[PDB]
């Protein structure tokens, strides 16, 4: 599905990602709008073989296993199919590990070249949470 604005921040932060490992629910908001415009269907192929999945966009080579990723490590230990479901719980979930492995939110191009720097808790500006 499609998330809003309001209602995937209210979600996130149900899912206690507002401010985890330092990151302020703005980060998470802001890279989901530009990693799947908000959608937990959103999948994208990679010149490594590699795809990501849903609404955080997920690798196959690193995070998830998809059964047809060279070199998948599957640390999150968790099918890719999982991360396509409406329901955002296993997506954080792994959002979680990806952020503590030591790089932060650096893992989401979208995120490091239109999110970083930027004002942030606008994304969640106007919102109930
Ligand atoms: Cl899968």
């Amino acid at each position: 599905k499609v998330f809003g604005r309001c209602e995937l921040a209210a979600a996130m932060k149900r899912h206690g990602l507002d401010n985890y490992r330092g990151y302020s629910l703005g980060n998470w908001v802001c890279a989901a709008k530009f990693e799947s415009n908000f959608n937990t269907q959103a999948t994208n192929r990679n010149t490594d073989g590699s795809t990501d999945y849903g609404i955080l966009q997920i690798n196959s080579r690193w995070w998830c296993n998809d059964g047809r990723t060279p070199g998948s490590r599957n640390l999150c230990n968790i099918p890719c199919s999982a991360l396509l479901s409406s329901d955002i719980t296993a997506s954080v979930n792994c959002a979680k590990k990806i952020v503590s492995d030591g790089n932060g939110m650096n893992a989401w191009v979208a995120w490091r070249n239109r999110c970083k720097g930027t004002d942030v808790q606008a994304w969640i500006r106007g919102c109930r949470l």
